[PDB]
């Protein structure tokens, strides 16, 4: 404990010896309290703004734009039986998932490159200057060596709930698990159950495909605050991934799990403002891409022993008989599989087809692991899904839309006031007039490419690209973003829609927008949509001159007018 947090611990106070105090009206609990010492939002984009007119009345948009303690809980040991359960799955999960898989260590070389590519990785001012700097790698291989002594200094969380770290300590936890995303573990053709790298456009296919499946109910529970969930019993099963390594990454990724996952040290500011070095053991204190595929793994391994329990693969969790261990065995050999592709995970995220509605009330392994379902009694059967087109995933649903030549689309949809609320949001200060049209012009060809079927999103999405300059690139300052481009967005939609689309047989090109299919217009309606408001009539009707207003602002540019790829407004 204090041995391996102590160094860092240590070290922090030094640098504070004058304003070091250890409060005695600290408000931890579950949190470990060690001293203190001296220290002390979203911005609306105008471009997608200006032409959303009647949005600036809809309270669902116009709230989005305005504005721990459930980090402070604590997950009591789960029982013998459900700990076995779990090492049992995850020592034969680590197993699959490496059947076709080398464990790697991550290089500099990729880690500058993502960081002069900006990415979300929590002396120099911006990262981009530190990763070239080379005494930033000379603190890097003293930490590292620290590392392989089975020691730590400078690997200290800051809270604010995301916990940024130092870029070199970030480079550290890539260095020895960024191969989970990298080389993609977490691919549906690699894991069955995930779907990293899938991309918006091909979930629905998905879920499509699992509801194909004989069983039940589609079950689609959310836990109440995962992360926080996580136990120091998960810590160590995901810690098993060492197993499949050698050389010094194995020693370097036991660090990371040893050091900055199974005993963490955070510094969180206190108004009452002091900069508080709390510690901990347990929840989920990683990167937000390992994260990603930690919890992925993990939900995995609670997901199939929900499924064994609803199959009756064991009686109890209080204690596992020995014939019920090579039960276990037996089942995930003979079926594990089988089982895994029933399942659609995205890290703490599930949609689970089993073999039958057993598994709506089989919550004891579920419950003891801690994994607590959100909203609905601890001890209440599960609400199954009896449509794949109703079951929510990843903040959507998904319709199937027939094209007027009889091709089959699944779509990705969500309410509307959702998207459009988001749209206007850009998160970052001193934004040029120029980059926040692009960031507006990156939500549009998100729009076009994902939301097309919604008539308000795609007379939107032709608005904006109307009125930010053809060639200006799309930006986004942190899956498949084919969005990402200045090629012909008709020309982006076949290769996505058809031509890549491994679920479309005809690979006829469309040659025109007018081809591509809206919902119903009820149907467009229910998901949030303003036909038959007059406030949307004298928007559409008026778009030309919403569009000139933004022209004349961004001023003397080459713009194209994508108006006419609409029915209504070719002359
Ligand atoms: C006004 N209507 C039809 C009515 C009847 C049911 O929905 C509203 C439109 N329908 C489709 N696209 C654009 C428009 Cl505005
Ligand atoms: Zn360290
Ligand atoms: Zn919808």
């Amino acid at each position: 404990n204090l041995d391996i947090i102590g160094k860092r611990i240590e070290k922090i106070k030094q640098e504070h010896e004058t304003s070091w105090h250890y409060d005695q009206d600290h408000p931890y609990k579950t949190w470990a309290y060690h001293g203190s010492y001296e220290t002390k939002s979203s911005m609306v984009n105008g471009v997608v703004r200006l032409l959303t007119k009647p949005w600036d009345i809809i309270p669902m948009v116009t709230q989005m734009a305005m504005t721990k303690e459930k980090v402070d809980t604590r997950t009591q040991e789960p029982k013998e039986g459900t700990k076995k359960l779990m090492k049992i799955t995850a020592e034969w999960l680590w197993k699959e998932l490496g059947k076709k898989k080398t464990p790697r260590m991550c290089t500099r070389e990729e880690f500058t490159r993502k960081v002069r590519s900006n990415a979300a990785l929590g002396k120099w001012k911006s990262a981009r200057e530190a990763v070239e700097d080379s005494g930033f790698w000379e603190l890097v291989d003293k930490e590292r060596n620290l590392h392989l002594e089975g020691k730590c200094e400078t690997c200290v969380y800051n809270m604010m709930a995301i916990w940024y770290m130092w870029l070199g300590a970030r480079f550290l936890e890539f260095e020895a698990l960024g191969f989970l995303n990298e080389d993609h573990w977490f691919s549906r053709e690699n894991s069955l159950s995930g779907v990293e790298g899938e991309g918006l456009h091909k979930l629905g296919y998905i879920l499509r495909d699992v509801s194909k499946k004989e069983g039940g109910a589609m079950y689609a529970d959310d836990t109440a605050g995962w992360d926080t969930r996580i136990t120091l019993e998960d810590l160590k099963n995901e810690e098993m991934v060492t197993n499949h390594m050698e050389g010094e990454h194995k020693k370097l990724a036991e660090a990371i799990f040893k050091l900055t996952y199974q005993n963490k040290v955070v510094r969180v500011q206190r108004p009452t403002t002091v900069m508080d070095i709390i510690s901990r053991r347990d929840q989920r204190g990683s990167g937000q891409v390992v994260t990603y595929g930690l919890n992925t793994f993990t939900n995995m391994e609670a997901q199939l022993i929900r499924q064994m329990e609803g199959e009756g693969v064991f009686k109890s969790i209080q204690h596992l008989t020995v014939t019920e261990e090579i039960a276990v065995k037996n089942w995930l050999v003979r079926v594990g599989r089988e089982r895994l592709s029933r399942m659609a995970i995205s890290g703490d995220d599930c949609v689970v087809k089993p073999l039958d509605d057993r598994f709506a009330s089989a919550l004891t392994a579920l419950n003891d692991m801690g994994k607590v379902r959100k909203d609905i009694q601890q001890w209440e059967p599960s609400r199954g899904w009896n449509d794949w087109t109703q079951v929510p995933f990843c903040s959507h649903h998904f319709h199937e839309l027939i094209m007027k030549d009889g091709r089959v689309l699944v779509v990705p949809c969500r309410n509307q006031d959702e998207l459009i609320g988001r749209a206007r949001i850009s998160q970052g200060a001193g934004w040029s007039l120029r980059e926040t049209a692009c960031l507006g012009k990156s939500y549009a060809q998100m729009w076009s490419l994902m939301y097309f079927h919604r008539r308000d999103l795609r007379l939107a999405a032709n608005a904006i690209c109307s009125a930010v300059p053809s060639h200006w690139v799309p930006t986004s300052r942190t899956a498949t973003h084919e969005w990402m481009t200045t090629e012909d967005m008709l020309t982006v939609w076949n290769r996505v829609w058809i031509q890549e689309n491994p679920w479309m047989e005809d690979k006829t090109p469309v040659e025109s927008w007018e081809e591509i299919p809206y919902l119903g217009k009820r149907e467009d309606q229910w998901c949030g949509s303003l036909i038959g408001l007059t406030s949307r009539a004298t928007w559409a009707k008026n778009i030309q001159t919403a569009i000139n207003q933004v022209r004349s602002l961004i001023g003397n540019e080459e713009y194209t007018d994508y108006m006419p790829s609409m029915k209504r407004f070719r002359r």
